[PDB]
């Protein structure tokens, strides 16, 4: 027997709680709430809740088949993964003209868009990103202990909750779990070398994980074509060929950071960004060090 499942929503109710999936910013009175290379996310209420709707599309030029399949794919993860650090799935729409994950609404949206202040709100404190660095990471690891690779970890898939809570989101590429793929999928700035060569191995979350770590340290997102370096991986080099210091780059909005659990924070990214992949630590170690950061 096929035993639990997730609610089916009309197409059209969805399309009538985000206000017919109005694309204007929720500031103009709309219903968007952001977008990646799958989908558009639109705020809806549903049953007297909250939610983010999110409307799959090909934005990068993908097929449909393969949409159907991540689709299918974050559905199937969704089911078997619960953890207070992922995101809950509450629903899901085939039915109308495009297919539709409805999920619980996250209030403080994504890590990438409150490391850039967007839309003005006000930028987090050491303590909240510790707590948030800490959770992804607890989140990684229910993933990893679970034989699940996410393929794509990167700040804008961490949400964040009404506690800022850090909610692990978009399993549409997920592994399960080293083998070799002929389609390479990932965002570029925070994929490990291996991942970018094809390779498929929970090593890579590891490495991506790294570079959020970066980002979380020093506001700067992980790619900016108009910085030099374009990259913030190569941040990692400049410190270690000491052109530059980990407190050059420590982001200056924040009033409550110390250099002691800062460096131990760099420490842990600068062990998940080695390139050798087997000489990365595994999840298990990276929550260790993170819990024993703020010790
Ligand atoms: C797979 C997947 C994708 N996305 C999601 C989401 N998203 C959301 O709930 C979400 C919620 N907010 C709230 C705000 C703000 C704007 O001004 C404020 C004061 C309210 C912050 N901005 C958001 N942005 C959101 O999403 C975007 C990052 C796409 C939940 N689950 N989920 C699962």
């Amino acid at each position: 027997v096929s035993d639990t499942r997730f609610h089916s929503f009309s197409f059209y109710e969805l399309k009538n709680v985000t206000n017919n999936f109005d694309e204007r910013p929720i500031s103009v009175g709309g219903n968007k709430m952001g977008e990646g290379g799958f989908g558009v996310v639109y705020k809806g209420y549903v049953n007297n809740t909250t939610v983010a709707v999110k409307k799959l599309a090909a934005m990068v030029d993908i097929t449909t088949e393969e949409l159907k399949q991540q689709f299918d794919q974050e559905i199937k993860v969704m089911a078997k993964c619960q953890h207070e650090n992922l995101v809950e799935l509450l629903g899901f729409s085939s039915d109308g003209d495009d297919l539709c994950l409805v999920y619980v609404y996250m209030p403080n949206g994504s890590l990438l868009d409150r490391l850039s202040c967007l839309d003005g709100t006000p930028p987090l404190s050491w303590h909240m990103r510790c707590k948030i660095a800490q959770g992804a990471a607890n989140g990684i690891n229910f993933l990893h202990e679970n034989h699940h690779i996410h393929r794509d970890i990167k700040s804008a898939n961490i949400l964040l909750d009404e506690a800022f809570t850090a909610k692990i989101s978009d399993f549409g590429l997920a592994r399960a779990s080293t083998v070799m793929t002929s389609r390479i999928v990932g965002t570029t700035a925070y994929m490990a070398p291996e991942a970018l060569r094809g390779e498929i191995t929970p090593k890579s979350d590891i490495y991506s994980f790294g570079v959020v770590l970066l980002e979380i340290i020093t506001g700067l997102p992980a790619v900016d074509e108009h910085r030099e370096p374009q990259l913030l991986l190569d941040i990692k080099e400049e410190i270690e060929d000491e052109e530059k210091t980990i407190e050059d780059y420590i982001d200056k909005k924040m009033n409550d950071a110390d250099s002691t659990s800062v460096e131990a924070m760099y420490s842990v990214a600068s062990q998940c960004l080695h390139e050798k992949k087997n000489k990365r630590p595994d999840i298990k170690k990276v929550q260790q060090l993170l819990q024993e950061m703020t010790a």
